[PDB]
């Protein structure tokens, strides 16, 4: 141990530390500075950026011996606090740079290091700096962050007044459609919002820290577990196995389809008889600390009979394949799509047919914050779970029978979270912490490290796809055929539904009167499938949007013009036989056309012999809602102090659940003249908030937004004074009148897609968009650089521009990763941010362009559709179409690795 007298945030600290200790650990645990956020723990993400003697370092790979006596450290807490914001923190808030906010402290600290050395940086300087210092963001696509640096810089330089960093009201009082900052912005940019790991450091002693004992093979029969050595190890309380589980020890898929050949109880909470994938939790060590738990977990011995593993869809779908779940065939679900006439004869007689085999792989969500949960037995005897669940009511019913509790005896609460991008549509650690809390009686806490986040949370499921188009010489689509195989890993949850998405979205965007297709779901021993932003669209529309460009090339037609010809117009139906609710695609194409022609011209002019430039186009379509007559509930309550709380279980991945609530409520409350700062939101809690539903399927703004609008409309009626005006709280209570008002809303006109034909009206609101990608391909290396992305977006009406801009920028960046760099195929290699091809700032162009072409939705609140998954429907198709336009080569199987591109280039 050594004494180090240093300065931390301007205050002299008398530090007593292990020289080998990590600065991140010291700052967070010993000094309580949880504003230093830790994600990857491997120096790759920059979340832990601190300033050490004028240099930006990553505290997670800075050992205390590198901290000299009298050193000066600045963390986010020293940059500024809620009542004393730094220009960089004000700028972040104004520009909407905090979405999930997990990266915000590191980014702001890093940016402060930048401005202290380069006071008046260019946009490229900013990007260069964030690249060098490895500041990663998964939410924003970087543009708003650079916007914020530039604006703060102007203020610090004395070029602009600081008051210009404060939000200005639109001068009618309308925050709907505005750039009003999200309520959580201040806490995020000051590091005063407590995420799961932060809460764990602030829990009382007696809290047990968990570590997972995980399978180190992909497929096995378990013979026994030996905990003897682990129990003698330092800090160890006990080891939990399947024997300690009070219920079925199974997670249920809950809405398993009838034609599913599996019962949907295939997933264990703790492995009993079998290992189904690498990483499966077999046991939980409970100890006094994470470090001690992890140490002992290494010594728990599992006796395994290793079985052959099927590591892809095709391998597991073979006739001769051994059943992974005995009694259930590996191909456990099939969804046909049968629309209009038989396609066989139409394909035979058409002027032009095209066909293609396409692949989209196991994309890893890669949130900066790795999975974390905790649980405890309350004084009331209920079991409470606090996690990253983005569907608390959903997960309750998925886990309750497994852990052995009645629905009334378990409570699920969503912590503030650093992004999920769909992986939290699945339970990850909830049942594990419940089981541990129940068996021990003590508070338990479980934090995954980044490797576990990669290997042992759900992934986008790979699809092997064959799609075909039949068409007239004028470009009129006549028919389509489709076959898709979905590799869902060993756990069935929502696998059949994902498969159904192929029926709804392969070929979405165009009038296609005749379709014959078949989707198949298959269990494998690769990572289990959890929703990933887009959920079926990125796979489906990659195939159909690439094939649209192939059809265009065969016709001798401009790809944009071919789309203009076939795009939804009044009278047309989508693939499930349903009429579009608005018709905005022709409008969006027309407005993009000149930008597209201008991009083509630039591409040809600026191309060289070694660096070829191209332009690609795609369309994107997705539903807003869960399938069928989806519904939400909200409560509007006037409180004693004259504020209004809107109670919902609108789960915040980071997308802006808080601003969606406040924005929608304010618009609905306008007649009563309610200031936005007086409107409160609620963190999701199964006991104290209504079943608003999960934050999945880009549904909340529509479903819960409507429910909030109805609740607020009903509160107005309850507050309405006879003869005009409104009662106060005190007046209402004195009259013994209610002050907490319910509102519900239902997508009444929706129906589920039929099990035989795939036809129906699954969503009443869809999202529509047109993508344009501009790329440069280096033909010597096969390396693609995306120079610009454009999205024409119809969102009906914007609740909040900061939120929708950020959403789109974020999804476009994930499109670049999906197209060029991202995959989880090799269990070990792809277990880091860098190894799995996470897009750092230089991989994302500064040129991200949005054009809103809003066609108000009949069923949307004030006209709004969702936005969440739109920017990820097909941006990767536009990118791949752009590579083809640049070089003549088509990548059919994502991602377009440089070597892969080179191989095609030289074929
Ligand atoms: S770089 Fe330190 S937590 Fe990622
Ligand atoms: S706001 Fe950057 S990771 Fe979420
Ligand atoms: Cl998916
Ligand atoms: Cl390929
Ligand atoms: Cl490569
Ligand atoms: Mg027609
Ligand atoms: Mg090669």
């Amino acid at each position: 141990m050594i004494q180090k007298v240093i300065t931390v945030n301007g205050i002299e600290q008398n530090l007593f530390v292990d020289a080998e200790a990590l600065l991140s650990d010291v700052l967070r645990q010993q000094l309580g500075l949880t504003g230093v956020k830790v994600g990857c723990e491997q120096g790759q993400c920059g979340a832990c950026s601190v300033i050490l003697d004028g240099k930006v370092v990553r505290a997670c790979v800075t050992k205390m011996k590198r901290v000299a006596d009298g050193a000066q450290i600045t963390t986010i807490e020293g940059v500024g606090q809620p009542e004393n914001l730094h220009p960089l923190q004000k700028a972040w808030v104004l520009h909407g740079g905090a979405q999930c906010g997990f990266c915000s402290p590191g980014f702001i600290v890093s940016a402060k290091g930048l401005l202290d050395t380069n006071a008046d940086p260019s946009r490229e300087d900013v990007r260069d700096w964030f690249q060098k210092h490895r500041n990663a963001c998964r939410c924003t696509g970087y543009k708003p962050l650079v916007d914020a640096v530039m604006d703060a810089a102007a203020v610090i330089n004395g070029k602009k007044p600081e008051t210009d960093l404060e939000f200005k009201m639109p001068a009618d009082g309308r925050i709907w459609g505005s750039k009003y900052p999200r309520p959580t912005a201040v806490a995020k940019v000051t590091g005063t919002l407590d995420y799961g790991a932060d809460l764990g450091l602030k829990m009382p002693a007696g809290t047990l820290h968990l570590a997972m004992v995980q399978a180190k093979v992909s497929h096995a029969n378990i013979k026994g577990i030996d905990t003897s050595e682990a129990l003698t190890m330092p800090g160890v309380h006990s080891v939990i196995t399947h024997k300690d589980v009070k219920g079925k020890n199974r997670i249920t898929g809950l809405i398993t389809f009838p034609t599913n050949k599996g019962d949907g109880w295939d997933r264990p909470i703790l492995c009993d008889e079998k290992v189904f994938q690498y990483g499966d939790c077999i046991a939980l060590v409970c100890a006094d600390s994470e470090a001690n738990a992890r140490a002992a977990a290494e010594k728990v011995k599992v006796d395994l009979e290793e079985l052959p593993a099927y590591m892809s869809g095709p391998a597991a779908a073979a006739e001769d394949a051994i059943e992974i779940h005995p009694g259930t065939p590996n191909v456990y679900f099939e969804q046909p799509i049968v629309k209009g006439e038989d396609t066989g004869p139409i394909f035979a007689s058409a002027d032009v047919t095209v066909e293609g085999d396409f692949y989209v792989g196991r994309q890893p969500h890669m949130p900066i914050e790795p999975d974390v949960a905790f649980a405890y037995m309350g004084d009331d005897g209920k079991c409470y779970i606090h996690s990253k669940s983005i569907g608390v009511h959903l997960h309750l019913y998925m886990i309750a029978p497994g852990v052995g509790l009645e629905p009334d005896q378990l409570v699920l609460v969503a912590n503030p979270m650093g992004g999920t991008f769909g992986y939290k549509f699945s339970p990850t650690s909830e049942a594990l912490v419940a089981v541990a809390a129940m068996a021990t009686g003590r508070p338990v806490h479980l934090r995954y490290n980044y490797q576990q986040q990669q290997q042992y949370t759900g992934k986008r499921s790979p699809w092997e796809m064959n799609v075909k188009f039949a068409a007239k010489k004028d470009g009129t689509l006549l028919a389509m055929e489709s076959d898709w195989l979905v590799d869902h890993g060993p756990y069935s949850e929502f696998g059949d539904l994902l498969t159904l998405r192929g029926a709804q979205f392969i070929g979405a965007g165009y009038n296609i009167p005749n379709i014959r297709g078949l989707g198949r779901t298959v269990a494998t021993n690769h990572v289990w499938g959890s929703a990933f932003r887009g959920y079926g669209a990125p796979q489906s529309m990659f195939a159909s949007e690439c094939l649209m460009d192939m059809l265009a090339e065969k016709l001798g037609m401009d790809p944009l013009e071919l789309r203009y010809k076939n795009a939804y117009r009044p009278g047309d139906t989508n693939p499930t036989g349903q009429e579009p609710e608005v018709f905005s695609l022709p409008d969006m194409i027309d407005q993009l056309r000149p930008k597209y022609q201008a991009a083509l011209e630039k591409a040809q002019k600026e191309s060289t012999a070694t660096h070829k430039k191209g332009v690609g186009i795609s369309i994107g379509v997705y539903g807003s809602g869960l399938d069928g007559p989806d519904a939400s509930e909200a409560w509007a309550e006037l409180n004693a102090d004259g504020t209004i709380t809107v109670h919902t279980a609108w789960e915040d991945h980071g997308q802006g659940a808080d601003i969606g609530c406040v924005g929608t409520a304010h618009e609905a409350l306008r007649p009563m003249g309610v200031a936005p700062e007086k409107i409160k939101f609620t963190w999701p809690n199964t006991a104290t908030t209504p079943n608003s539903g999960p934050s999945g399927g880009s549904r909340q703004q529509v479903m819960t937004g409507n429910a909030i609008r109805v609740a607020c409309e009903n509160l107005l009626k309850a507050c309405e004074k006879p003869g005009g005006g409104y009662y106060t709280y005190d007046e209402l209570k004195a009259a013994d009148k209610p002050t907490k008002i319910t509102g519900n809303w239902t997508a009444s006109g929706a129906t589920h897609c039929d099990a035989v034909t795939g036809l129906g009206k699954p969503f009443v609101v869809y999202m529509y968009g047109v993508f344009m990608a501009e790329v440069t391909v280096d033909v010597a290396t096969g390396q693609t650089t995306v120079d610009g992305m454009t999205l024409m977006a119809d969102l009906g009406s914007l609740c909040n521009q900061l939120a929708t801009d950020g959403q789109i920028y974020g999804g476009l960046a994930q499109g670049i990763g999906l197209a060029l760099s991202e995959d989880f195929e090799d269990i070990k290699k792809h277990a880091t941010l860098v190894g799995a091809g996470f897009p750092f700032i230089k991989q994302i162009p500064d040129k991200l362009d949005i054009v809103y072409v809003n066609h108000p939705r009949p069923d949307g609140p004030f006209g709004a559709s969702g936005v969440g998954e739109l920017p990820l429907t097909s941006p990767h198709a536009a990118i791949i179409n752009a590579i083809k336009s640049a070089t003549g080569v088509r990548i059919y199987r994502l991602p377009a690795y440089p070597e892969k591109v080179l191989e095609a280039l030289k074929a």
